[PDB]
């Protein structure tokens, strides 16, 4: 049984508790947050909740559930001290680096890493890694929403005047996507200059962007999140294979429950870092592959 | 790059062929057939076609295009020349056993086989598996069709008074399959007595049967086919996750360009036997590693 | 303009009427009723209403709006008078019998008659001539409903022990229909017995068929009806071709929309019999053939 | 069976080749090229290859593969030879203008000439004829993709800094199209002045164009294709008719054998030019009629 | 049985008619009209219609099927009169005002008045309700179409050079439309500045719009319309609950049988003024309370 | 603020709990259990738990989250108390009686009791209630699944030889549905045996049902659920009217959730027991009527 630590109690953090301990081959030690007030969340009663994650006996693997601007110096902290580590690190353009980044650390301290665990990404990244050879001529279009942007949300609270924001990122189609922002405006706030100040955001300015004015961003709120994923390609010599892969979920708790997954995986590979389609996926089931294979192929 | 040579020139054979002049890190040493006619087959004008793969010079993997129950006996003969092997044998009750079987005859020859990498078995099987740890908790489903029967086709022919016959499978949910058996029928016989044959017969006895009488099966025959996978799960303690895959393909085109695939990784592997949930999903691709992460996670 | 006669002033005719009245080319000059009593329905306050044909001056064209059974004998009727014809005959195994009764009828009195021309048989006939030279192989699937059933209705009727019945035509696939019958039953009548007869009928004895005692029928009753027709096939020699055709609409409105384009069609042909596939399309269209082309093709 | 020809061994000709050998009533004699080198293409070894269909013994039909804008003087060539023609042409906005062409070509040389019979022109044309006269009053829509557009993509490979391109047509719904084009560079091209000309070219300046520059176009090509028909209309007085068709295949196959139906139809027609929807829809259906008005009606 | 006058024969009068007749709690007196002609409409044959509802003895109910703007004027009039009534006022901005401005005319003459009664305004705004309670948290969206536009289309027929015009409303998702207008110009004017002004006019110039010109605007007119509404929300602090509605119907059918319902509640209620979502549901359901409860609950 | 109790910590209770805490006009005073343990539940650890809800200040309203063979004493017992109370009490066939038990045991004691509040019965009854008066002619199809029905599964599980058991609702369409049961056998239970056991129950005999023997019940488990009604009908004298409604939600979270809506909805109404079509929407709503009323409508 892995001996595990979630790091960051934050939206994907407290799914994460919840995953390790529904997990048959993990043992949650505790939580390690920034700072820990005397007045104890009413489900963290019975754990051990701490600042540094050397008060978490035997840890041998890390969640971190931790802003993505974070996640580098975090995983190479916990690497240095040879436990395993995974992240969903949500960057496209450099993950790539991060791998490389990490890498060596990893290997050095005898720990493996697993890096951008999440559903995307993540296994939306297995999938198209599937479509793409099963076809390997054609086009993978994936289309995300309705569902919230974090970052497009935090850059639009950024703006003078605006109280607080909510940004839904809605498939346009064929890859596209348009934003649909809701905010709460200030005191005497002008909503005509912070929706063209949107709408001209480096964030916005690449997308169709539509803005509406809330009472409350708060009571629109919802963490439910999908994507569809379509490929109309060739396998050898013949055309129009049709594929589509389709999600609605709970964006936090799948997120959480595919690093519990790659954190298992993590701990059954040689020293090094690792991005999920670079991981038999029977390494992402519990226990005995035999009965997997039975059950699954 | 990769020789390979086809073995066995039938439907997936003929699809084979195509996607091992499509794929950019093979060469196509030749065929290997039972028999070699005088009369060429016009696609295989400029290609080399023999009896016994000794005649293929340099062969390294061998594509398995051979019925089902042959499977065994031709990847034992070819793992013992030392020639990668790669087969979509489908029968789920026994492909572990034949993993069993072949692993120390693959490694003791140092090759390496990868069994059952058809859709399904094979990348069916790999997607179950994602759905399985993204939400531990529930139940999926494999929906086939409509599309044509392999062995119910042929088991209904071998019954006294039919000519020919067609069985289409037909997905009538959760899992469950209905069968629209086409026959055409030998002058003379009876169809109400053909009709009650079939469906009596262990092949269909199980599911709900239909039995219709036709002028000519030929007219009715197509190879394409589909699936529609879905589960609704659990990850961590969230429940209602839902997750559905879906293709409409032509069943040997796909079939033959995802062996082509594994026997790419095939190559990649350490001695021994291998199902497709075995092999991290980037060996399945061509090429460097580094430009396939930056493209497809 | 075609100077028309509505005959049989039921359901389609109600339609039928209607569908003249807005032809640009057509003139109604009657309707033809078994009986004309004294109470004028509303809408045909100012329309000519007799028992005979003959009193309607001029009549080119006829609209049979009659039972099934009753077609064979008002289309020799018509036809031997010199007026063109035009019903929806139903029964598609008896079809091309009556094509080839009507033809020298029709021929012999210099009129044209175009049978079963309605949505199907009728327009869905033509969908499935086309789907089928586009790909000669495979099969096609017309799957109808939900809607109420013709016959079936009535067949329940017949039994003692109800008063009054409904049956709904169930889509379960692949050209398979289900029965849902609803029955109203006379005072005394026992619901089992009922129950039995119905299932055991040569209407439902070969059907799954439910049933269901309601307080009234006509609360049920909804003419709205529809179908889904379906084939993946081969076009030459390219598998896998998919083509879906739906339709959601009000049985009897279509069903006189398109015998009024038939008759438009039918004063266009050469003395003789005709179903629908034996005429070009254009002729079911209004006016000149250029405008058509222009705008359609 | 009718002695038949190929003109153009094309995209469309290489499916026209199959759809011929596979059609019952027919008979290859050969394919016309323009010029034929010493290198056999291995699926023509056994096929006659010439450069003047004079060459070709008794033919009586030719399918003509060839660019749109050289449709009308092939045809006329071959008319004035007796040699019935079908074509795809698919200009809607001159199509009418060339029938009235080739009609008396067509006449004076007793041949029969069936122009763009295709899906679109073509078949798609017949399901809009029959739409307009279920419910005359309302509106269609024809939705096309995703798909590759033809002279779209030429069009963008006629910009000096582009090496290769691929237009995607993509269905924004309503009838309404976008543009996703794929760019290769030519070595020191700016890609934002290529992205600039694109979007103001006249072919995409009125549709909602998207550019993306690419490592390979031709990792990007599938032949598949689509469409979405739909239609709410008024059948006679009754509104709110709904109709819906949609196809999933593979373009040129599709093409081809609607062009080999057409040329069956064409040899059965009174001397002179026809569009598809001028023509009986039996046909364009192999053999005799009772057999299929049985089978379809 | 409930006493009732139809207000305004136009397309929802119409429809009103039928909905009295066939309503089994009500009794049709009579219809208003502007003015009455010698020449009598068909279906009003056996109708009383007159120009003062008060040559309509004992009515106890008015269905106020008059344009929006004239709605006020009618219900104070019919209200001062002691008579119950029901609008589908369909302005959403400003029926809270209409609603205050109604109930104390409507208790001072003992009389109910129900308001915003047809699909939207109306039923659908129940609908919404039940999603807010049932999952507080989240956002609805309400898509429209494709449908005919109300005042959109007398907006574009009221422009210079138009003859007659039609305004489709067109979803794009998310709660945003897109318009397609069709336009029958007046002899004479030009179609680029028709197209502009339309495009312009505040009416238009915040959705997307595209102008078409088209020789007929009556031959593309269909009353047929829908909604898809959908919210994405939280039940409790559960994310990701997922509803749908949606309903593709006779636009003006629906609105006439919803007051229809909505007057039935009005005479069951303590004088005053209501929207539909200050009644129960079962208030709408003709007669007894316990028969509905055990039918539906 | 309305001071609440949660009556019952089961399934539904573990949600109710969040959705008062989640509700703007509410308070959780406690939760009430059959027996309260000295380990404590974590997220119990700041909630005052007794076992008579007289030990909780100032109680006015409790949700009777208990069996639902319990609730009529319950409901008795809090109403006696002067507590309004409310229940999703799921038997169709009595609810009604048990309106009018609860009734005058209300009323006498200055209470109001809102029964079979949660999603079906509930809600579901509201949408009925809708489509029935929006298009009164017609028949209605409620369709659930695919989820888990408690009922069933507590019957398999009380089968000898059982040692746990789930039953998954399949929806097979047309109000019509299947059971597809999974059990977990005891240590020499006989599957064939326990297969009929089932087949042939009550609870399954009625319906189609299949059975599988599984390693483990508990990790096939989900609360996910749904439904989807459908109606085409008639509004008025205008028939093919189509509405179609669906969900795909978490069970108990949303019966919690609808409980607490109708709780809110008690306060506000006159003593005496109601079922939920009885109640205006707007009342189901938090705060004054005005500010909904502008929202929604
Ligand atoms: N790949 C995917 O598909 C995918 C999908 C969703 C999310 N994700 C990843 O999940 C990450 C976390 O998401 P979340 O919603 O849980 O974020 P969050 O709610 O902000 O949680 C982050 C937590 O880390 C700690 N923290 C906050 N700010 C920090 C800082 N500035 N420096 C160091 N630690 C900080 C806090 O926990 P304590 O208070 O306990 O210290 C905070 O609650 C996202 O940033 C994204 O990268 C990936
Ligand atoms: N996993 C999946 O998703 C999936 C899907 C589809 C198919 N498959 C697998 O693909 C296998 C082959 O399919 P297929 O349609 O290509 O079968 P096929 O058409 O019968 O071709 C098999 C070829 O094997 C050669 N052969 C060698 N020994 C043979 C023998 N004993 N009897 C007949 N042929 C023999 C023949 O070619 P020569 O004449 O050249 O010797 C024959 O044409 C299937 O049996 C199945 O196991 C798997
Ligand atoms: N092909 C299709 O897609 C399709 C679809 C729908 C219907 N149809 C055909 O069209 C027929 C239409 O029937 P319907 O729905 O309009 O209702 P119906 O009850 O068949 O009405 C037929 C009318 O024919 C007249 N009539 C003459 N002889 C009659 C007789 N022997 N018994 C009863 N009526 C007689 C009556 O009008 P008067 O009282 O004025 O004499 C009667 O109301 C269907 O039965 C079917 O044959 C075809
Ligand atoms: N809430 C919804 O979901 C919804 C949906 C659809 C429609 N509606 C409402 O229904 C209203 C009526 O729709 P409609 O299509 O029936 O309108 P319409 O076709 O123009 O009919 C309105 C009728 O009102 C009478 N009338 C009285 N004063 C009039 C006047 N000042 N100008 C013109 N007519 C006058 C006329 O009948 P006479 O000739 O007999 O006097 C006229 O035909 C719409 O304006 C809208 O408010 C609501
Ligand atoms: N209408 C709908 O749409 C709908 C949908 C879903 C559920 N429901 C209703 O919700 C009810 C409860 O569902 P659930 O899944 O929460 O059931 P559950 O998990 O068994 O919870 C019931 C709770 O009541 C107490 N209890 C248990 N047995 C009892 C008994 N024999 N006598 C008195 N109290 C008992 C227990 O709480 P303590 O241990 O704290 O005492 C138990 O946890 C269902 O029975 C059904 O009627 C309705």
């Amino acid at each position: 049984k892995l001996r595990v630590a979630v790091v960051g109690y934050g939206n994907v953090g407290r799914y994460a508790l919840e995953a390790v301990q529904a997990a048959p081959d993990m043992e949650l030690v505790g939580v390690v947050r920034r700072k820990v007030l005397a007045a104890t969340p009413p489900e963290l009663t019975g754990v051990r909740v701490v600042t540094d994650i050397s008060q978490l006996e035997g840890v041998q693997g890390a969640l971190l559930c931790v802003p993505t601007r974070s996640v580098p110096e975090y995983a190479e902290a916990m690497l240095r001290r040879g436990i395993h580590t995974v992240d969903s690190y949500d960057i496209h353009g450099d993950l790539a680096d991060l791998r490389r980044r990490l890498d060596p650390v990893a290997r050095e301290h005898g720990a493996a890493a697993v890096i951008s665990a999440g559903w995307d990404p993540g296994t939306d990244s297995i999938i198209r890694a599937l479509l793409e050879f099963m076809a390997p001529k054609g086009i993978t279009y994936t289309n995300f929403g309705p569902g919230m942007s974090m970052g497009h949300s935090v850059a639009v609270k950024a703006i003078p005047g605006v109280r607080d924001a909510l940004s839904m990122t809605i498939p346009a189609g064929m890859g596209v996507h348009k934003r649909a922002v809701y905010v709460e405006l200030e005191p005497g706030a002008d909503f005509a200059e912070v929706e063209r100040a949107i709408k001209t955001d480096p964030y916005f300015v690449r997308d169709e962007t539509r803005v509406t004015q809330v009472e409350s961003v708060s009571a629109l709120m919802d963490v439910g999140h999908g994507v569809v994923m379509e490929r109309k390609g060739v396998s050898g010599a013949t055309h129009n294979q049709l594929f589509r892969f389709e999600m609605r979920i709970n964006n936090p708790a799948l997120t959480a429950q595919v690093m519990v997954a790659a954190l298992r995986a993590a701990a059954r590979q040689k020293p090094g870092c690792y991005t999920m389609i670079e991981i038999p996926v029977i390494d992402y089931l519990p226990g005995d592959r035999e009965a997997w294979i039975r059950k699954l192929v």
